[PDB]
């Protein structure tokens, strides 16, 4: 529709970035994808597609592919500190994060994609943006859109401190790989007590398992960005917590995939400035406790590209983007806050108490998943 706007750079290859490139190309734009790392994220943890994000995936033609790769867990076991089994548990879809990225990348094979391109600077002009990569390459684009995640390097570069802040929800999450020493088979076992959750999961590969930790604490690691300090923080919180906690902490240094972070949300009044925009976690992260981050990344890419297809100019498009997505961002971020405060139990739940909570979580979560209708373009 609009002229002069065809050439668009998209920064980061995870969920929103590749999905955005698909739709921009579909609508006749000329997207280029760049990623700071040498490769896309491989493997990772399990994520969900819910509500209108499923419709996005169907309209993209990836829904069948996502089902083919979905998680296979046969049972979920809840145990007490002694390890006694309290109870078992044995359209939306769950898929390992890296598997969804892989599926998304395969839809854009015709799109230029450059890895190991870290960005040195972004200079806004009246009619374009000049990007200088750290490798020396300099190029002009009509628009630039940053998909590069919670910690986005582009956001801090483009937006002033007054435009955004990161809300810390007072919780922490950690995941690392372990041998499957319990020899679990397509099973996840959890201990939930004392505002803390410990989990062991083995699904597709019986020689592998994944430890996970989620807890609420007002303290912090002594150095938040330092892996060793993070591990020390986990030891302090989980030593003698019950079940396998101590064993998992001892395997922690053999992991080699370790992941740790505070639960955080990105809060902005406007996700766009001039000719630059943010999509996915870089703008609005709801956080892992919401479980809605992937859905919001997909819907965010869908609407931004559709408004750019519709509008007279990018300024009008960016305004509609902010307006239509805001209620969805707000509802999903409020769900993450509710989880951070109200979810974790003080002591293990019975089979009946777990059932009651699950129904409450589903009802509260529905307010987020159904918050808006998917626009048509």
């Amino acid at each position: 529709m609009m002229p002069h706007t065809k050439k668009i750079l998209v920064i980061g290859a995870s969920i929103a970035g590749p999905a955005l490139c698909y739709w921009l190309n579909h609508y006749g734009f000329q997207p280029t994808l760049v990623e700071k790392n040498q490769s896309t994220r491989k493997g990772g943890y399990a994520i969900d597609l819910r509500g209108i994000a499923v419709d996005v995936a169907k309209q993209m033609g990836i829904y069948d592919s996502v089902c083919a790769m979905r998680t296979s867990l046969q049972c979920v076991r809840y145990v007490d500190a002694a390890g006694n089994l309290l109870f078992e548990e044995h359209d939306e879809v769950e898929i390992v994060r890296g598997d969804l990225v892989d599926i998304l990348m395969k839809t854009i094979t015709d799109i230029p994609c450059f890895y190991d391109h870290a960005i040195e600077s972004l200079t806004q002009h009246d009619d374009h943006v000049t990007v200088q990569f750290k490798n020396g390459k300099t190029e002009n684009y009509d628009l630039v859109i940053a998909a590069d995640g919670l910690h986005s390097a582009t956001r801090r570069m483009v937006f002033s401190k007054d435009d955004y802040h990161l809300r810390n929800l007072g919780c922490y999450i950690s995941v690392f790989s372990i041998p499957n020493y319990l020899q679990l088979d397509h099973c996840e076992t959890l201990l939930e007590a004392k505002q803390k959750l410990v989990s062991i999961t083995s699904d597709k590969d019986s020689t592998k398992a994944f430890a996970g930790f989620m807890f609420r604490s007002s303290n912090s690691p002594n150095y938040i960005r330092d892996e060793a300090s993070q591990k020390d923080f986990l030891r302090e919180n989980f030593t003698n917590h019950g079940w396998e906690s101590n064993k998992l902490l001892s395997l922690m240094n053999d992991a080699n995939d370790f992941y740790f972070d505070a639960i955080m949300q990105v809060k902005m009044k406007d996700w766009t400035k001039g000719r630059i925009a943010l999509v996915g976690d870089a703008g609005y992260t709801p956080s892992p406790l919401s479980g809605q981050g992937t859905s919001l990344a997909l819907v965010g890419a869908y609407i931004l590209a559709g408004e750019l297809k519709t509008a007279t100019d990018h300024v009008a498009a960016f305004a509609r983007y902010n307006e239509l997505l805001k209620p969805y961002v707000e509802a999903n971020q409020a769900f993450g806050v509710w989880v951070s405060e109200s979810f974790l139990a003080d002591e293990p739940l019975s089979a009946e108490q777990a059932e009651e909570r699950n129904n409450i979580v589903l009802g509260i979560m529905k307010k987020a998943t159904h918050a808006i209708e998917l626009p048509e373009y």
